């Protein structure tokens, strides 16, 4: 009885190349879902999916609990007191379902300027043991890259949507200094599964991670083939199809403030599914400093009632709130 939400899928390949009129016409179509239910599938965007579904799936399904301590966030293991974001987010059997491992910006090394500075939200990347696990660290990181690629695209062809010029936020997002995430999110499969990993919707829909709006400029996520996600609109929540082809994209909170809301943040949530599946969300963050002016393009001058805010003072605030508001993930 729930309806299917309009998620068009949308040949994203020009945004790539030189064709401007063909960028604009692709531009367009961001435009139109993002005024919609603020979903797209990206698809025709040349990263190779089922390899990545693959090395992920044996990366999970070898890990040990003596590996997950030894990569755990500070919020498992107080002995990482570094480990803020990027580890290992374990599963606690009985209680929490979920689990996943985060890394950031390869370039974070320990000589970089930012993680010298201690400055919030940029670590060092933590991996597993590379005998255990062979190729996968090199994997992982070919894959922030691929995905970085596609995103800074993805970004062109959000400019042009806004009426801005191509780089308008693909300037702001820059191999050196990206706060951009990759979470490799296991849901299992589990015979008896958990009550307790099981959150209840108001309207009694089962799920397993509750509303909310993506901290992020845009969201670019691939799952497997398995349907979970909803968005509300104005008739209600309607049920995103699963599509392990394309990148499921939408806008996250910093978007909707640059924008005063002209392309909203959507709201949605994570269906409860007893399926072992992926969940391999990109977070499209800016650097620490970037700021965008807010502008609002249904007023003829483009002027918001809205103050800057650097990207860095976002993301600290949006990543803690989101953990208060739907729990420790
Ligand atoms: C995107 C779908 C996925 N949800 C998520 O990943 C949820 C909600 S968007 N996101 C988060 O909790 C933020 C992880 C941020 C990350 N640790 C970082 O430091 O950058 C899910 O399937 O649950
Ligand atoms: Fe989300």
């Amino acid at each position: 009885s729930v309806s299917k939400a309009n998620v068009p899928k949308i040949d994203v390949s020009p945004l790539f190349g030189d064709d401007q009129a063909a960028k604009m016409r692709v531009a367009q179509q961001i435009d139109a879902a993002s005024r919609d239910t603020g979903f797209f599938y990206a698809v025709n965007h040349g990263i190779n999916v089922q390899r990545l579904s693959q090395k992920t799936k044996e990366f999970h399904m070898s890990i040990t609990p003596e590996e997950k301590w030894d990569l755990a966030i500070r919020a498992y293991n107080k002995e990482h007191q570094d480990q803020v974001r990027a580890g290992y987010y374990l599963s606690i059997p009985g209680k929490k379902a979920v689990e996943s491992f985060c890394y950031l910006n390869p370039n974070f090394t320990p000589d970089h300027p930012r993680i010298q500075a201690k400055t919030p939200t940029h670590e060092v990347n933590v991996w597993p043991d590379e005998t255990k696990h062979p190729g996968f660290q090199d994997f992982a990181e070919q894959y922030y890259w691929d995905v970085f690629g596609l995103s800074s695209a993805l970004l062109k062809g959000y400019a042009l949507a806004l009426g801005k010029e191509e780089n308008f936020f693909a300037r702001h997002f820059k191999p050196d200094d990206t706060l951009a995430s990759v979470v490799l999110i296991r849901y299992p499969y589990l015979d008896p599964y958990p009550e307790a990993a099981i959150k209840t919707a108001a309207d009694g829909t089962k799920l397993s991670f509750e509303w909310h709006e993506d901290v992020s400029l845009i969201t670019v996520l691939y799952q497997s083939n398995v349907q979970n996600l909803q968005v509300e609109t104005a008739a209600g929540y309607q049920d995103i199809e699963a599509d392990d082809t394309g990148y499921l994209i939408n806008c996250g909170s910093y978007m909707a403030h640059l924008t005063n809301n002209y392309y909203k943040a959507p709201i949605h949530r994570v269906k409860w599914v007893n399926a072992e599946r992926q969940s391999l969300p990109f977070f499209v963050n800016l650097g620490y400093d970037s700021v965008i002016d807010p502008f609002d393009p249904r007023e003829p001058n483009g002027k918001s009632d809205r103050e800057p805010l650097s990207y860095g003072d976002y993301l600290q605030n949006g990543l803690v709130s989101l953990i208060n508001k739907n729990g420790q993930t």
